[PDB]
């Protein structure tokens, strides 16, 4: 099962290799650091899927070791609030990677939305910022100086576009729910 | 058993494509940010059905691993509450994913209602961005922005009306008595 | 034995169609919200025998993994609680899945009488919110609004009349007594 | 053992059956609600011989996980005590339900008698509720309002005579007593 | 061996049947409730012999979970102590019960007197309260009203008279050092 | 070994029997209560060689599970303290009974002399206490009031004069020492 | 090994015969009780020796399981020290006995000699208490009030001469550092 | 699986002679101390490639010991940070290696800010630390004070050109699915 | 292995009759007891070689279970200090014993040296009386009155002069490295 | 694996000849005792690299037990921060040494710089004196006084100087990822 | 492995016989104690050669069970410092022997200076005394005053000349890298 799973020479080796990309412009993000430059950085959704498909839904997971709330600051009306959160993420084969991640909230009035906001962020900076450590395929490149100029010297492509047409419309999988009988 | 259990290649498969779909306008939400602008979401029941369809109902699991109430302010006979929990989902085949959800309430002069929302609240946003993890199908497109324009240039349809023909009606289950009298 | 059993690709597949199922208006209640409109529900010894039904009575099982009284408040003479519960709810073959319940009293003057509500009620709303989890046929309907229309524009029956004829009248129990001794 | 055993179809089918019988009125009893109409309930040694029945002196057993004594407030010499305890119960496949239970004194000028009424109600109570979560027969139906109004809709009986003709009257239990002996 | 044991169908059978017994009234005691009726009871060594015959001096056994001194007030000179205790029964199959005794100590003006009272009176009760969850024959009658009234309607039959011809009067039992000896 | 042992019937029998015999006048002594009448109590030395002939010296054990100093006043200059003990008895299959025990000294000027006298006598009580449990032969009838008056009809025999002409007198038990040796 | 082994027919014979004898008045001393009058006692070195011999050095062991200092008073530069050890003596075979045992020190003008000599004794006496567990022959017989008479009414011979000719003059021990070379 | 697996003579040969090698100038960085010197550092994210190189993506992995704030001042609206963080680093077969890192923040007004810097740079700089203990081609040479000259005494050469050209662009990947599907 | 290995009738029968002996003049000491007569006692290195030979360097064990500091007092500019030590012994059978050791320093100007003294004497003490429960060979003597009177009435030896011809003079034990490299 | 593993004949003797080996001066350093002499150590890279070469880089392994900040004064705007730490040494076979390392920063005005100095050179410190224990190739010459005089009676070598021809300059490791690929 | 190991009947005899040698003056050394005599210690790299000599590098371990500073004294500009050490040092087959060290620094008035050398050598101090438990060779004769005149009585030789002709000079070990491939 899952923790026991040894990867098979096939797999290891395409993983392995895989792992080695470094991603396109399709990935990358930025926001303006307070006062300093463009940040880059890769949206949540994305690396989810990159791991998904990298080890499949059920080669790769990950658990919150532990979120502590730094502080919650009130500055006349205005909520300073700083949150931390370690996350672990491990391969069906033991393998495993943890690291922090950091929430921040600085403006709202409201003291709930301030910590919502903190608390997820932190744990999905964190669980990004583990995967990083499994190569650059899943981000490690995104810290790469050299990385960065060259994506910069790119087509700055525009936002694909989403075709909903083949889109799940219904809960019901009959491709799956048949397997899955079978497999009893 | 469950977390002993290890996908067949078939289901497996199966599983890993299906997973990759993104949802339906059948499936998306929307709510006025207070401020903001339109934020969409998958509601819960929504969430939980196309996870019983994905795995089976005995194919995944979910567990609170802690919920902690950050806060109940009172403003002049008002309730400001803030409460955030953490969820844990795994699969029958020992595969899990673990995230934070977070409810809140800031209307409600009553203190008891305050409280059951944000905590009730707080666990099903929790369970629905833990099941993100496993792929777009359980919701991790959500998040896609590109995902969400081509959601608008879609006919936004009109509500399904529920056949409630075939709907159960008694408590008995006989092609269910019957296979589980087999099973022993 | 319990947790251990698997389910039997018989059982599997009646169950898991079975779940499917959305329940028929025999089932629903409802309540005035306080200021709010009409609040649909299933009541607890429903969706008690539901789950007997779907699973046999000794193939789900359910335990409190914590109960925390919120607050015990007194407004001139009157009591005003608020509790929360945390129920897991585990299928034979080690499935499960675990919901916060909460119970409230806002009126009575007797301290005892509020929290035995508060607590009592509490823990079934776990139960309940719990089992939703494994389908429709146990609630996760309950939620649909497109399902609760459907309801409104059906024939609003009347409570079914109880025989009790065939109403069990003594202890002994001749079939069971015996498959049981044949079992030593 | 006990937690060990597995239910044999036969007898699995015949408590199947038997849990989904409503109680007569031979286990039905009654109280006024301070203020409140007359609230039916089963008596306590009621509940317990259901279950001996149901499931052999062996076949079932409980534990209090926890007991809380809530308050002992003193108003004018009268002692105002609630109590709340969570019971297991669980059958010897290893299936298990638990629940609250409440016990109250509101009464008594003695502290010590208070306590060991809220006490053991309290545990008697949880018990009751647990035992309700296998079946009807167990108690599920006490709950269900429709079985309430058929049940005044009958003879109301008069108490059972006990005939103590074949009662226990020394310790000895020779037919007992042999069978252990051959089971050395 | 203990907790391992399973009973065999000869064994269970019969101690099923005798456990459903009444005790006669040379089992039942009573005492003088402060201010209220006569209430009856069954003494301690008797519940013990019952079990000891029931199950045999190594069939059952009983384990003090917890014992806690609820209070110790000094009203002039006397001292009015409440303790509570939480008992566990267990049969050599694994089956098991728990429930919580008291023990009272109100007149007295020696405190260890008072205590030494109420923590031994608690467990004993605790253990009543255990055993006759098995049945009537273990006390579960003396709970029934109907019960109790067939009592009185009953022979009130005087203290049986105990022969001491037969009484062990010396350390050695050479029946039993015989079989042990045969034992290695 | 110790807790693994299964009864053999030949000792399972023979103990069964032994251990309903009550014990004769030899066995009993008396205090005079405080204030109170006669008090009957069996002396711990001859408990525990009741305990070693009916089990065997390696057949029954028992431990202290906790102890507990419930007071130590000083009423001048005089010490009066209260003391309880938990005592676990087990025989050699496993079976167990356990109970409270309780020392007391309310004279002494000395302070450890109370201590002492409190903790021993404590942990002693609580020992028979525990081994009442098994049967009348280990002091279960000691508290059966039918058995004492039987005792005070009875010729109140004189102190029994103890040869010790077959003493040992030395350390050195070649027969043991025998027996041993062949045993490696 | 130790807690393993399982005693031989013929060594628990001779062992349970052997610990009946009582101890000639070779083994027993005494002191003047402050006020009271002469209190009979085993020595230390002797209980361990009868013990060595009984069970063999490695048959029987003890471990401390715990000692608590009860108070260190100081009076005009006097200490009055009291300490309570626990100890639990176990055979070879698993088979066990605690209890307490407890140290006085009541004069010493010295802090440090005073605990030294009560924690010391408070071990020896726990001991020396548990062991009597196991039969006369170990000190059961000391309480014994029959038996210290008959003790008086016999010789009171005077203090054994000690031949220490064949008494160990050196390290080495060529007859077991053979016997445990030819053990690997 | 991961911990279990024991390395190859042909693997252990190969990374055992890789692992001596010395990191070229593409790896090393440098900082200005303050005050100090130009101080070499290799960046995080080489040292990760580096490792899933000599170990595979699933040959080694490390987890967050602990992390502990040490402080947390504030002089004149600037925040000074210091925080440590324990890593520990394993390679498949077991071997491990656990070191300190170390983050910290000087000068930000933002107190958010300034811990997220101090808590990931302690965990990177730890997870650094852990890996050098493996070789010099993890970063042991870092250290070697010979090893810096030599790395000045060479062509400063310009950073290296990222050619993007074969940069991954979508999700899938076509040779893994193939392999792990092949692995069911 | 250790705590596994079992004795050998052989090495079980030398061992326990050589445990008899009693120790020579060549292995006691004496000191003045402060006001007190000559207190003999035997040197630590002494009972630890004799154990050695007794059992062989991995025969026996023994571990430090718990070391408290009773007190360390001042006294103008001395230090009284007084410490408890708890050792463990054991024999490579399983076979052990516990005793309290005590290190007392009352003299010293220097703290340091007051600890010092009083934890390293707190232990050797202990396993001293540790090792006395096996026999008289280890110590167990020392304590007999009649044992110390044969001692004076003996020829008072003078010291041993030590032969440091054949003293080790170098690390390396060719014999011992031998047998070793054999040994794999 | 590790913990697992047993050193092989061949091995074992390579390894014990080679740790008697002493250390060249290549390896030596030295630092100005604050008003000391001169302080001859090892550099941690060199330890580390001895310890990989000795071993090699999967056959020992090292953890930090514990770390405690000592103290962390404040003189002046000058910091003095203590620390100690306690690191583990432990060989594929089990073999394990363990020991304290300390760090010290006694002059800068940076708190959050003297803490990182001290915490990272206490685990360095820990370490190196845990890997002394294995022989003088790890470190336990540095310590002989005379092996110091006999270093300094030597041709007091310059530096050596680094040849970084065939330094890595990629991460991709060929010889390495083959004989991986092949252990699948 | 280590733990598990036995040793051979070879190995056993050689060491039990070599660890009886006394060492010779080349291990002795000597300090001048405060006020008192010559005080002869066997320095720490000694012992630690000795024990890889008499065990192998891999047939003896130790670990700190816990160190704790006793004091931490100021007394006008210099520190006095007390720390105590408990360490455990076992034998490949699960022998071992526990001891209290102790460190001290009473002169310098750096405060981490003096808790560095109270620190360390409080462990190395344990190290030494647990050790000596195994026998003379490992330093047992250290406190015998016999041995301690003999050496007097001895040529005090001159220090040991290093010969560092045949001295490590580089990493690598061929012949162990051979060994080490061959066992894989």
């Amino acid at each position: 099962c899952f923790g026991q799973c040894q990867y098979t020479a096939e797999e290891y080796q395409a993983i392995q290799k895989a792992l080695r990309q470094r991603l396109g412009p399709e990935y990358i993000s930025s926001r303006m650091a307070g006062g300093g430059q463009k940040v880059c950085y890769i949206e949540g959704h994305r690396v989810i899927n990159l791991a998904n498909e990298m080890f499949g839904y059920n080669g790769w997971a990950h658990s919150i070791t532990q979120q502590n709330v730094d502080f919650v600051d009130l500055n006349n009306g205005k909520f300073y609030v700083g949150v931390c959160a370690f996350v672990r993420v491990q391969l069906k084969d033991g393998s495993y990677h943890e690291d922090v991640g950091y929430g921040v909230s600085e403006g709202l009035k409201s003291k709930a939305l301030s910590l919502e906001k903190a608390r997820k962020e932190a744990v999905t900076d964190g669980l990004k910022r583990a995967l990083r450590s499994f190569g650059n395929a899943l981000g490690n490149c995104i810290l790469d100086k050299d990385y960065l100029r060259s994506l910069n010297k790119l087509p700055r492509q525009l936002p694909l576009e989403v075709d909903l047409t083949k889109a799940k419309r219904q809960d019901l999988e009959p491709s799956v729910e048949e397997a899955r009988y079978n497999s009893c």
